[PDB]
Parts: structure tokens; C-alpha cells; sequence
């Protein structure tokens, strides 16, 4: 754990399948975090099996790829979804 201090926020770059789902084009990680939150409790995509898991939806599974997983997972599965917003190099790839 690592706030930042006096600077621009830590702000990630939500993926382009993200980015949509929840609409956050950019935001920082205790403001995704939530945003995907409110998902899995809107969405109620809390595991019927467990109560710690949450079961990714269509899109999720196609997002996170885990048909079950913890909730504790969730953070660490996010850092892939977030990206750096920023350059490095020309040319891609």
C-alpha cells in the first residue's frame, strides 16, 4: 500500500473491454475498484456457492476469463485490467 503525495492522483487506464463495461475511461484505484464493487453488487454476482467468490459474468468471464473466483482475486486481477496511461516508445508491438 502506497498513496501518492502532492501530484497528479494514481490513475490507471481501464482496459478497452473495461473501459466500456463499467465506462470509466480512466480513473484511479480506489475509484475503479468500486466502480467493478458496485458491479459484482448490482450485478449480484456474488458466488451462489460461496460468499467470499464472485461468479464473472458473460462479459466478466470474458474480461477476467475466471469462471470463479475470490473477491480477494478481484484486486488482483484488476492490475491487468489497469494499464499505465502513458506512453513509452513509437511503433507498437
Amino acid at each position: 500500500g502506497s498513496s501518492g503525495s502532492s501530484g497528479q492522483p494514481p490513475q490507471f487506464k481501464l482496459d478497452p473491454r473495461l473501459a466500456r463495461l463499467l465506462g470509466i475511461h480512466t480513473q484511479t484505484r480506489p475509484v475503479i475498484i468500486q466502480a467493478l464493487w458496485q458491479y459484482i453488487k448490482t450485478h449480484k454476482l456474488q458466488d451462489p456457492h460461496e460468499r467470499e467468490f464472485v461468479l464473472c459474468d458473460k462479459y466478466l468471464q470474458q474480461i477476467f476469463e475466471s469462471q470463479r473466483m475470490k473477491f480477494s482475486e478481484i484486486p488482483q486481477r484488476l492490475h491487468a485490467l489497469l494499464m499505465p496511461p502513458e506512453p513509452s516508445g513509437p511503433s507498437s508491438g
